[PDB]
């Protein structure tokens, strides 16, 4: 029961999941309510891989300061898992600090169209549903369209940690979130692909809220199908 929930906006908290694996947790206010957001940090030798910004430039500056204070290793690369602002908002801060920023070509194009910040580098090998590539200490996986058409998930083999980003919902969320960019028809099949490729996952991190087990995948499918049938 130690995962942070406790976090004023502008602040960022780190949570150690395993040796060399942390999540980062930040908050943002939207329509008068406060939402948490998760990302991932993975050690690779004496450097760090960052997965996703902390949802905004100010939060992302605080994230880098937090990392410097608590871990003290340099973030040398970062990956954004889809084109929304809680994933790419802060890429310019990362870039100014010397972090090499990455995303899939689809994510970079969608970010551009949205007027969002655009990661510098393009990830190859992730164009088709079911594609996976090794990227430093993690595997990147494109499960197919779900929360967005471009969304990636991240697996840490040394720790059996599956980071689902916003394609996976926390258990406390029982109604669909922002699905304006989603492929509702394909989302359960994409979740099916995650389960098929990472059935040994022990720790599953949603894009927002509390980690759990692989039960978060069927929970998300249930919420998405209920939203599909809404009326
Ligand atoms: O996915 C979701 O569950 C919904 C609802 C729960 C929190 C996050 N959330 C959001 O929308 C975030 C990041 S995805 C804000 C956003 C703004 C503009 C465009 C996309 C997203
Ligand atoms: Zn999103
Ligand atoms: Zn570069
Ligand atoms: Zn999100
Ligand atoms: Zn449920």
């Amino acid at each position: 029961g130690e995962y942070p929930t406790e976090i004023p906006v502008g602040e960022v908290r780190l949570y150690q999941i395993a040796d060399g694996v942390w999540s980062h947790i930040a908050t943002q206010s939207f329509d008068g309510a406060v939402y948490p957001s998760n990302g991932l940090i993975v050690r690779d030798g004496d450097e760090l891989l960052l997965i996703d910004t902390a949802w905004g430039a100010k939060n992302t500056a605080a994230l880098l300061a937090e990392i410097e204070k608590q871990i003290g290793l340099p973030v040398t690369r970062a990956v954004s898992t889809h084109f929304h602002d809680d994933r790419v908002g802060g890429v310019d801060v990362l870039r100014a600090a010397g972090v090499a920023t990455y995303a899939s070509p689809s994510t970079r194009r969608l970010a551009e169209v949205e007027g969002n910040e655009i990661p510098t580098h393009s990830l190859e090998g992730l164009s088709s549903s079911g594609d996976a590539v090794r990227f430093g200490p993690v595997e990147l996986f494109y499960p197919g369209a779900a929360h967005s058409t471009d969304n990636l998930v991240v697996y840490v083999p040394s720790a059996s940690v599956l980071y689902g980003g916003c394609a996976i919902y926390e258990l406390s969320r029982t109604s669909a979130g922002n699905v304006a960019d989603a492929d509702l028809a394909e989302w359960p099949t994409s979740i099916e692909r995650i389960q098929q490729h990472y059935p040994e996952a022990q720790f599953v991190i949603p894009g927002h809220g509390l980690p759990g087990g692989l039960d978060l995948l069927k929970h998300t499918t249930n919420v998405v199908k209920a939203h599909t049938n809404r009326s």
